[PDB]
């Protein structure tokens, strides 16, 4: 087509994304349809002559609808690695009708700043910022597992060198099988990856109660270690853990990295975000041991998937997606967007609430951010049991996880419509069926 | 934001990126802007409370606008690893909606790949349709489809030898692995062997830059002699230097009776086979083991297009089959083919004023798109007039070395490339190489 008819379809469009996205309420969270329904009710063939929009819309309503997933809902109570804000797809369209940086000066050079603005927000020490301090700074990464392994090099590159001065005999080769790295049992499984791609061997500390990595564990690892002749060089400390919200203890580890030449690693995940917020702030203290930083503003910053930021503590160590980020940072503001976590984290609490009251049901971890993991009290089979009717009856999501030898149920509230009614009705929903599951069990 | 703000400021972006498309021909190609212009124009922090949409778009068009590679100008005539259509636009909005990384997905594609298949005029052993075992599916890009084909011949080859010798280990096998591809084979073959981890080795091309039976089969008997296994193979109907076309009926059969994976890449010219002029191109098809190709080059999809069809599923992201189904649903085959035939038709427009000229030659036959010209004489006169061209903004080629001569390549592969920007460039080409050959002379 022509410019202007793009006008008017792109126009209509607007209206029909407009349209779902509110009344996506209504839509069933999972596709109610069968593998092959579709074939029959498209032709075998392309058309030879053009369709009208007028008919294509249609068939997206009644044939490609049913058979969508329709994540963007609120009673999807998972996280959504693909979801977009508004502002995020306005950016999209742009991004989109343009398509090195002697390829694209701009988007190389707003990268940089808004690695400052998010810096700030978060505020990290001064020494993390591109604002040309000319001593550590940040990048964009394609994924929270590229960030991880890049610090893993730079870390061991590190190690080598400074053993190597110590002792000029010690080849690169005897060095890099003793070398060890650690994260938390509760770490992310990007770790791992990194570690086998970098050849060196990753263990896991034993977190505490509230499955925090708290130093005398890390202290009994080091001392295990270092006697039987290994050399740890690097360190995963995670801040707001994908099992749970954890946080490890930065105010403990941080001190015992710097001494004994470990480098150290935060990885913030997710939650990161929820520094822009000084209630949690806190939960960061430490960041000054740290020698790299990497988190997904995906999930509570509403920008693109596609961005994992992350910074350094010294430079020498180490798609258009910044402009999204200028979009959704500029026309939410730091306010709204920390409106935005917060109306989160009380719909969150308010959930919580509702578990206490009810004498069936724990809570396993506190509830600090967006997600509160409980389950229903009595055997792990019992809750394999309840999950089960759960995603049988198709009305909302949600995804288990262990802990320990645990088996635990993760109500997470991100999306971007949640309102407490939704998590009133929920609730219910699971109250309800639990029910059903109690009999069950009796019998 | 809520919904009712982004109907608003969703319609006014709609507008924004009419007019940028509306009024591309003013536009520079590259931009030109001082290394650090974006800053100063930046506050040093984010904003506490929202911008207005109004101030957000006048800062895209004042600090972002020079700082663009304008690709979908019709006076870029290379490749542009982006094609973005209008229909492509509206169904990233619809994708970006119903986020996508559901039963929809999967059968969108198989059934997109069966209409495009039928396009194609593919053999009934590539589609799905009649319930045979092949099939196709929808790549990220044709590096990785490349990359998915060699592996898949890997896995073939060594469950084949240590099905006949068991005390055979993966190990052994692979240092022995040899893959060939063209000398006009894309980078894309050279990187999926490193990751493959097999020897590569190119087949000379010929007088027209095409493998031929002869010297694919000298190279074979040469490895097989030297010990060496044979299990992977790619021709390349439209090479990226020239648009040259291996020939596939020559090298089909050897493939087969020497029992290597053969893997087609038309990545760029595919599209074109679809009209019923260019599709003897494909013919040998039969013979290949995967085919594959880019429709979001030159068929209109939004950039992450990639297809490839299989004779056998079982020996092998994105909601990437509902921008296809919006592409052909609004075009139709026939408004596709017509796009096809546009671009080769200035194509040959643009081959006859350069023949018009008795000062150039042409250096490969214009099959379809790429015309791949020259100043009579030296390289060196040649690599000036690039550098005119390329200096003077005006436009902007990418040349390319043939053997040994120098050679300046010009693509039409745009959306709105015209008759007229044809003959605007080549007044611009004339000019310029009028000076050159007056510096010659001094
Ligand atoms: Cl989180």
């Amino acid at each position: 087509m022509n410019a202007s008819e793009f006008r008017r379809r792109g126009k209509e469009m607007v209206d029909y994304v407009a349209n779902y996205m509110e009344g996506i309420e209504g839509r069933q969270v999972y596709p109610d349809v069968e593998p092959g329904y579709l074939r029959p009710l498209i032709p075998a063939a392309a058309p030879q002559e053009p369709d009208t929009f007028e008919d294509i819309i249609n068939d997206v309503e009644k044939i490609i609808m049913p058979g969508v997933t329709h994540w963007h809902s609120p009673y999807f109570f998972a996280y959504f690695p693909t979801a977009s804000s508004y502002p995020a797809m306005l950016a999209d369209m742009l991004c989109g009708a343009i398509g090195s940086w002697a390829a694209s000066p701009a988007c190389t050079e707003l990268e940089t700043v808004m690695m400052d603005w998010l810096g700030k927000m978060l505020e990290l020490p001064k020494a993390f910022l591109n604002e040309k301090a000319g001593e550590g700074g940040g990048v964009i990464q394609g994924s929270a597992s590229e960030a991880t392994l890049v610090a893993l090099l730079a870390a061991r590159t590190k190690v080598i060198h400074r053993l190597q001065a110590a002792s000029p005999e010690l080849t690169q080769a005897a060095i890099m099988e003793k070398l060890v790295a650690y994260s938390s049992d509760q770490a992310h499984s990007s770790v791992e990856r990194a570690g086998l791609i970098g050849g060196v061997k990753l263990k896991a500390i034993p977190s505490d109660g509230n499955f925090a990595m708290r130093a005398s564990a890390l202290q009994e690892a080091l001392e295990r270690d270092k006697a039987a002749g290994l050399i740890p060089f690097f360190m995963v400390a995670t801040l707001g853990t994908t099992t749970c919200c954890s946080f490890d203890n930065l105010l403990e580890v941080g001190p015992i990295c710097n001494k004994e030449d470990i480098w150290l690693h935060v990885d913030a995940a997710y939650a990161g975000s929820a520094f822009i917020c000084p209630e949690f702030r806190h939960l960061l203290n430490g960041v000054e041991f740290a020698d790299s930083f990497n988190f997904n503003p995906h999930k509570w910053l509403l920008v693109n998937f596609d961005c994992s930021a992350m910074w350094v503590k010294k430079r020498t160590d180490l798609r258009f997606r910044s402009l999204k980020m200028w979009f959704v940072f500029r026309m939410y503001g730091v306010k709204g967007l920390q409106a935005y976590i917060r109306k989160h984290v009380q719909l969150s609490h308010e959930f919580e609430s509702l578990v206490r009251q009810d004498p069936r049901f724990e809570i396993c971890v506190e509830v600090i951010l967006g997600l509160v993991c409980f389950r229903l009290k009595g055997s792990n089979k019992v809750n394999e049991a309840l999950l089960q009717r759960i995603n049988s009856a198709k009305k909302i999501h949600l995804v288990p996880c262990h802990l320990r030898d645990k088996f635990v149920l993760r109500f997470a509230i991100c999306s971007r419509t949640v309102e407490s009614a939704h998590v009133q009705r929920a609730w219910e929903h699971i109250k309800e069926l639990a029910a059903d599951v109690l009999r069950a069990e009796r019998e």
